[PDB]
Parts: structure tokens; C-alpha cells; sequence
């Protein structure tokens, strides 16, 4: 049965900047949203909150649903990437709990769109969706008669 990879990602915004994670991937440092795979017996939204925590060490629940992109990666690996928005009042400290993460930067929209080191083109598209003002309720992609405790 064809299954596809399912990932979650978060636009995090505060004081006019966005949070970005810097991973080194074979020798170069790239930027992504905080993003991750969805794991088993997990809610998308739950998954987004864990990947945020793991990649940045921020405790925050995703606040809205921006959009989902379905795309294929350069090596033909298929994705359903669920994108979310969180707003905070101010830039908050960060501390990744994942080894693969080198660091977090808080950066302007135009730095992300001009940047030549993005992990994929969805990283800038993401900022383009955010900026369109598109958001939705979390309930758009929510769970149904979930067996486990939230
Ligand atoms: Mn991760
Ligand atoms: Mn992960």
C-alpha cells in the first residue's frame, strides 16, 4: 500500500521575525522551519508541538492551520507537509534538544525569501503562505474519536 511521508512544520512569528532551524546537511548549513515527521499514535497537531520542542526547545501549541503542500523531493520521496502558525509576543530563548540541529535564528521574511541555503523551496513558500494572511482553524485537519488522551 503506497503510503507517503507525512511531516509537520511551523511558522513561528514574533517581533517581526520568523524562527528558522539551521541543520548541516552534507557539509552545508541549511535553514528550515521547525519541522518533522509525524509519528505513530500521534495527532498532527501533537506532532507539530513535539517537533517544535525537539528542534528548538520551545513549549507552544500550534495556533492555526495555514495549509498543506503535497510535493515530491528531489530524490523522489513523497511528502504531505502540514504547515502551522504560532504567534508570540516576543522573541523567546531557544535551545534545541535534537542533535541534528546546529542552532535557531530569528529572521526576517525577506531574508528567508532571498536566502540561498534553504533545505527545500517549501521553506520560502511557507513564508509566502503566511504573508498572504491565510490561516484556518486547527479543526480543519483534526482527529476523530481519538483513542488516547490529549
Ligand atoms: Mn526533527
Ligand atoms: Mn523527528
Amino acid at each position: 500500500m503506497f503510503k507517503p511521508h507525512v511531516t509537520v512544520a511551523c511558522v513561528v512569528h514574533a517581533e517581526g521575525k520568523f524562527l528558522v532551524v539551521e541543520e548541516t546537511i552534507n557539509g552545508k548549513a541549511l535553514w528550515n522551519q521547525p519541522a518533522g515527521h509525524l509519528e505513530a499514535d500521534e495527532t498532527l497537531v501533537e506532532a507539530a508541538a513535539r517537533e517544535l520542542w525537539e528542534e528548538t526547545g520551545i513549549s507552544a501549541q500550534p495556533q492555526h492551520f495555514i495549509r498543506m503542500h503535497q510535493w515530491i523531493a528531489p530524490d523522489k520521496t513523497p511528502f504531505l507537509r502540514f504547515l502551522f502558525a504560532i504567534e508570540l509576543e516576543q522573541i523567546c530563548p531557544t535551545q534545541p534538544h535534537d542533535s541534528d540541529i546546529d542552532c535557531c535564528r530569528w529572521v526576517s521574511a525577506e531574508e528567508i525569501l532571498q536566502a540561498s541555503n534553504l533545505r527545500s523551496p517549501l521553506v520560502a513558500e511557507s513564508i509566502r503562505c503566511y504573508q498572504s494572511g491565510q490561516r484556518y482553524p486547527l479543526e480543519m485537519i483534526g482527529d476523530f474519536n481519538w483513542p488516547f488522551t490529549k
